């Protein structure tokens, strides 16, 4: 009941009693672990309100206290009453904090307390979105220095009335698929790129074409939008060592920031929840430029560096690797947009972990996810044993809507 | 009931149906995932149902399932069972079993090899000195020069538990770790507490980075015995690198033989606690873990001030640097003197191979991806894209605890 995490690398052994908290499921059994799979009413609603609310006033020590007592009379009153309720601004800054603290699959998670909260609960349409979602990207752009942030659409009321950013994350660019029968620019978002012309937008067809917002308010058809370019930071790739590098043409955008998560708060569902941080920086080299159903340019860089691409013993997909990873964090850094390495990145993680076994009895994480695309075993994170369980507030995966939406 | 896995690289879904054979538990619960936990005497009353499974599954295997030669072994199994208390395999169903472990071990990549593993049958052998021997020709065999092959041995199963054949060794072939008072350690880091056990038991240790481990033998339950493997028999590669003739000059060597020697071997509910087995090696085992672990040969450093990296900040990447050529130094070395060894790109690749097969021909291959995953350049190999389910099949490899702290001393 009571479980024990060990370092491999320092013996260091930690004991997980936040686990016996956990509340929803895993997917997995006795019999099977799903540890590497992608996704595996008035009643209901109180116990999750008060089982949130009973965090919170223990959080500020008022835990029992008669304001404690009086919060859940009152918001009992209200679902009894309305069917649903409403969050007080700290409860709100409160939860999305720790949903980000409890996101297993979060390396960054040692900055969770200094996240800014933009609270969009008045929005009404879709240009109002617009707005907040500008606002919230200069906010957390702030000219390369970059600062977290959420910005919270209105809750879910009867489902027929959700908010949704139909984007997957704020900033990205545009996929199209050629006669050729190859794909320009990035294969990931071909089938958004197309709903998005086939609602109006008009593509420049090139190979880094950040996409238009396609917002969707109070369960409305979604509309078009173009973030004001000055808005979007981009970031040119070049190698500190290789002056050939910036002929391949490569950029990438500053800001990570994803927009189709869905924000569990006290049983309340924020399905449009638009939050950002800044990248680690295998997420782009590694991952966005290497991935063979992505720009997959580890051909073309080896190719330039002149390696023996003959055998796969040569390491020569591993060689490049590195360099394109070496022109990322160069770049970025050249330019003074915030960036963390995979190396320091994972060892804050250790040491975040060590704070939340200390403070709070565990540290829910995904290994899986956790430990970087590159270089495994050399990142302390490889070496460390994690415990995955699901604690709320949490961020969810949720559908993709032009699924779910009726026209 | 089905289960799918999703390759996120290529979007084939594969459907597991195998899942539903499954017996032992795997550390999880609907409530937590313990996923990257390294390590998460019967009765007649239990050995019967466990006979009779492994039996069952021998004879459909080989299309006999409810023949009279079936039967007549099941009720041949079941009398020896009550009137002894154990039972023995017959030479054909021990081979099936340990081609099977080997089949079912889901934290082994290498597994598209399974149907080929020489099974030494060492069941008869009763002391130490009997099983050096065994363990000689076994080497011997699986190194045949540098085209390894792979094999098991496996010494007689265990009884009362108080009669246990053991192997102390970690992997028949190792080198020595040796802790300084100055609180350094020459030599490998991950072996200095067994290196003390064998100084203990009389090892005369040449005190080197590179000494191979003598062998500690237990055989019925009785105190171990030192034995060195003949030196000849003992294959080596000095590393060096295609491009950088400073490689050479860090002195490093590693041995041929991957030999995991300290594993419980579970066949139809039988314990066989001495069965060590051998393959070839994947690049990244010597060239990432072994040599590059922090708390093993740790040579990151030494190899990147030689490359002229900038060590000064992380972000240079010069870890990743100096991890990759030293990667590629071991496989040259290795394919320049012929010894069989295979990159992780290629095992990777073979692995999917293998899984898909075993999907469509078994409904299921069990899969670890915490231990399938290489520990460099993770998602540029397709294992790191290929959704697993892992689960517990029999026959299987097990760990058990260290010998030395178990052990009943005679004196
Ligand atoms: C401060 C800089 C941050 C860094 C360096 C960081 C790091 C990462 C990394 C490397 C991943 C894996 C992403 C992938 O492979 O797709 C990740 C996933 C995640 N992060 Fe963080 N993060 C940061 C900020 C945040 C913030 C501010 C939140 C929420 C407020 C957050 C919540 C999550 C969630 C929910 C996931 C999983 C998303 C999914 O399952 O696809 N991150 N983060
Ligand atoms: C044929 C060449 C082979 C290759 C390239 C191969 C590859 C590997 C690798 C890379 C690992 C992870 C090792 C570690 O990190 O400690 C492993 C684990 C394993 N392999 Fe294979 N293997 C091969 C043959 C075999 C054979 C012949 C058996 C038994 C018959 C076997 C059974 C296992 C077991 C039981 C584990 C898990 C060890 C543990 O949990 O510590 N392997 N193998
Ligand atoms: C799905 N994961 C692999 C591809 N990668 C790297 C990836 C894809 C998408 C999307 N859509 C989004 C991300 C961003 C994840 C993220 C979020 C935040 C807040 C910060 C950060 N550094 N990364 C990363
Ligand atoms: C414990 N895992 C990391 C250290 N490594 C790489 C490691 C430690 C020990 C031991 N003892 C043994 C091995 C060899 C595993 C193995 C076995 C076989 C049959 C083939 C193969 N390629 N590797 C590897
Ligand atoms: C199948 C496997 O779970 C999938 O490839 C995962 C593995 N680990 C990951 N880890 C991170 N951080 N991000 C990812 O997208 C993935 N993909
Ligand atoms: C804690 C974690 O499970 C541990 O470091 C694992 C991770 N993956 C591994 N994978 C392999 N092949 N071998 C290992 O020793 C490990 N170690
Ligand atoms: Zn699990």
């Amino acid at each position: 009941r009571f479980l024990k995490v060990k370092n491999w690398e320092t013996d260091v052994v930690l004991t997980d009693t936040l686990h016996l908290k956990s509340t929803l499921e895993t997917g997995c059994t006795e019999h099977i672990c799903m540890g590497s799979i992608m996704l595996p009413t008035k009643d209901q609603l109180f116990p999750l309100a008060k089982e949130f609310l009973d965090q919170y006033y223990s959080s500020i020590k008022r835990f029992g206290s008669k304001a404690h007592m009086d919060r859940l009379e009152e918001v009992n009153k209200e679902i009894e009453s309305t069917s649903t309720y409403q969050l007080k601004d700290t409860e709100l800054i409160y939860g999305a904090k720790h949903a980000w603290r409890n996101a297993s699959r979060c390396v960054g998670r040692i900055q969770w307390s200094k996240l800014q909260v933009f609270d969009a609960r008045d929005c009404t349409t879709a240009h109002g979105m617009f707005n907040y979602i500008c606002n919230h990207v200069k906010y957390a752009t702030n000219k390369g220095n970059l600062r977290s942030a959420i910005t919270i659409f209105p809750q879910r009321t009867d489902g027929k009335h959700d908010f949704r950013v139909w984007n997957s994350q704020l900033i990205r660019y545009a996929g199209y698929k050629q006669p050729d029968g190859s794909t320009l620019g990035d294969p990931a978002n071909v089938q958004f790129t197309e709903i998005c012309i086939q609602q109006g937008w008009k593509a420049p067809r090139g190979r880094f074409d950040v996409l238009p917002l396609l917002l969707q308010a109070n369960g409305n058809d979604p509309e078009l939008f173009q973030i004001p370019p000055e808005l979007v930071l981009e970031v040119p790739i070049r190698h500190p060592k290789f002056d050939w590098f910036k002929d391949l043409g490569l950029k990438w955008y500053g800001l990570p920031a994803v927009s189709n998560m869905l924000l569990e708060i006290g049983g309340l569902e924020f399905s449009a929840c638009p939050f950002s941080g800044w990248y680690m920086g295998t997420e782009i080299g590694v991952r966005d430029y290497c991935d063979n159903s992505r720009y997959n340019i580890l051909e073309e860089v080896a190719k330039k560096m002149d390696l023996d691409m003959r055998k796969t013993s040569s390491l020569w997909k591993d060689q490049a690797l590195v360099e394109i990873n070496i022109a990322v964090l160069y770049s970025f850094q050249s330019d003074k947009v915030t960036i963390v390495d995979h190396h320091s990145a994972t060892e804050s993680f250790i040491k975040h972990m060590e704070n939340e076994y200390r403070c709070r009895g565990g540290c829910p994480a995904d290994w899986v996810w956790i430990v970087p695309p590159m270089s495994g075993s050399i990142t302390p994170v490889f070496h460390q044993e994690m415990l995955n369980y699901r604690l709320t507030p949490s961020f969810e995966y949720q559908p993709d809507p032009w699924n779910t939406h009726v026209w």
